[PDB]
């Protein structure tokens, strides 16, 4: 019963339609984490996420540790960012993806109002790390981003961190898709239906 | 085929209940406990200790952003050190770093622990007890035991369980007997058999 | 088994006698202009594609921190297309970037280059001439030729050299003697024929 | 006759014990340019690195930017840490190499004041980018590092950039020297009469 969970995080971008299809020719689904200005620039892309069978949650608006976690904005950004995601598709999802995670961020008194407000977050079990792969050329970047993937990959689920915005992340997913699914893997998108938790407080509340 | 039960953020409420249904087994396991802990249940600290059990440390405050982006990670396990130091007359080396290390056990505070004398142990199977809490614990530790049995592959294996949880307590018994025909026996941690179990596999931990 | 010999930072002094040397050997080749060296020598300029070779951009300032650094990139490799599209009719899209596009052409502004309907090349092959300068030429251009036989294995290849210099341009004439016997062909770059060599390996460009 | 000039940034650290008996197994010699604290704590190691065979130059005294090119006080950072590594060596080093490269911190003015003073720069010709991979587990980290000298090595002299203060980097080595080796390199220390210009700004002065 192994199922990956691959997320794709800061979103969308130029690459991603792109990533968008190739996800498509492997019939593969995954889910998405949006910022604000990005689902506004790319209405078109978020419409088309959630056509092709794939989640989206939201990711702020601000992608701001000072605004999001310190002044406690976190849940108003997600709700903010939440309407634009509904005005596009209909659905006002539930699952929200904490930038630069839920620890140390996510305090016991926001992840009240996470909880009190019907949200729920996500983090992660592998980090592909993708992102820092940026000074180096792309294809040589996609492989080691892929090596990280496959060699981190062990337990029944994974949630994979990657980012969508960069090029050499949408590059290793070929790979990515490849070896996880030699190892067995089904690439499946979250679904509101069968939640369970997944993340660095271990609270089971979201 | 030795397999290591290691148990976290203890001595707790239910730490009494397990060190007997351990014995009963004759099973040996390590504990890695928290600074408030060990200052409530000195008790519980030195029975584990007298039971054969490893007592190691698993710092003071249990918080992410003091331990790791402010390094006082190493003062804390000394700290806590002492206290339990003071209980059992013995001062113990090895740290269970509160949420692994994960990132957070950077390449300089690594530096830091080495240099303190510390070795560093994370695990390889997760219990997972975490989620089924606040659930009917007969039903919750059932799966915890499935959760451990499965990823149960290597020759040694060392798991996280949590023994303030009611649920992870209860899931005990049932690792025990189906780990222990899996051809597993279960030892306690000793300093003198150091093996490196740590997540940026840095083999001076 | 194609040869694609790049000269950059001209046209210069020593530019009209390449010219020469390249025409002599029926040999075409492809030029990366600087902004200010257009506005110059447009003869020069004009002459060079009128005989047969590819004339590129190499910018504006070749100045690393405005064109990276402060992502001008773009806007000086526009403006200088439009100085040489004054001369030739033509508005080239291949960008050679001042020293390569490694790092310093960014991912942002690789999109930037992408939109802008640029294309960008970086070399195979490194002449070494500019070690060289200021050098008895003759003894010079003879080392140069050979930096560049030796390592011509590949079946395209992109040879970067400077006609700015006298010792490279003297050592042209041996290059193309050398790999003529290497069965190599010595063709300027065409758009219709375009094709990635970029040190980012990105195939958009 | 290839050669592969082995390079490490900002030591002595604590490392680098371990990277300089790694050397000495595959009798292997190399480069370290040096920070003005470091050599101030660690001398022992400076004294040792020149007495294996290697060569010491200078990084600098702060390692800072706006005070090394905006406020220009390269030329004065490296004869003050020049100063340090003689008292221990018995030795004035020429050669420099500039934090963050050269490119575009040493301008003309301090390039002119780098000739001046008879000193030399190096750059490099690969960037293993071993100081990026300090989140991830260090053998997987060494072998990514190793990769990319490896994939890298095409030209008949390379200078490598390395750290030898972080352990992903001296990790790294042991494989590096084996991989390069199979190329037909050889690991050389530079020599000060046997200088060739490697630097960003192709001034063959320094
Ligand atoms: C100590 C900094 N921590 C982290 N930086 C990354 C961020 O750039 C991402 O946006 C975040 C969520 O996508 O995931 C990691 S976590
Ligand atoms: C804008 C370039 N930044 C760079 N950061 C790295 C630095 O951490 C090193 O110290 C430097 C020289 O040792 O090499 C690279 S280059
Ligand atoms: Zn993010
Ligand atoms: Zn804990
Ligand atoms: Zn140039
Ligand atoms: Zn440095």
């Amino acid at each position: 019963r192994k199922v990956a969970y691959l997320t794709f995080d800061d979103g969308p971008g130029k690459y991603t339609a792109e990533l968008l299809n190739t996800l498509k020719q492997h019939d593969a689904k995954a889910t998405f984490f949006l910022i604000g200005a990005n689902v506004k620039e790319f209405p078109d892309l978020v419409k088309r996420e959630n056509a092709e069978g794939h989640y989206v949650g939201m990711h702020s608006m601000t992608h701001n540790f000072a605004k999001l976690y310190k002044n406690g904005e976190y849940v108003n950004e997600m709700k903010e960012d939440q309407g634009l995601i509904a005005n596009i598709i209909g659905k006002s999802p539930k699952l929200t993806r904490p930038p630069y995670g839920s620890m140390p961020g996510l305090n016991e008194g926001l992840r009240n109002k996470v909880v009190e407000g019907g949200f729920k977050v996500w983090d992660w079990t592998i980090d592909s790390l993708d992102w820092r792969y940026n000074k180096m050329p792309v294809d040589a970047a996609a492989a080691q981003i892929a090596q990280n993937v496959l060699t981190n990959a062990t337990k029944p689920q994974e949630v994979i961190l990657m980012h969508d915005i960069h090029p050499q992340s949408v590059a290793a997913v070929p790979a990515i898709l490849k070896g996880l699914k030699e190892k067995g893997y089904e690439f499946e998108a979250y679904h509101e239906e069968s939640h369970f938790p997944v993340n660095f407080w271990h609270d089971n509340r979201m």
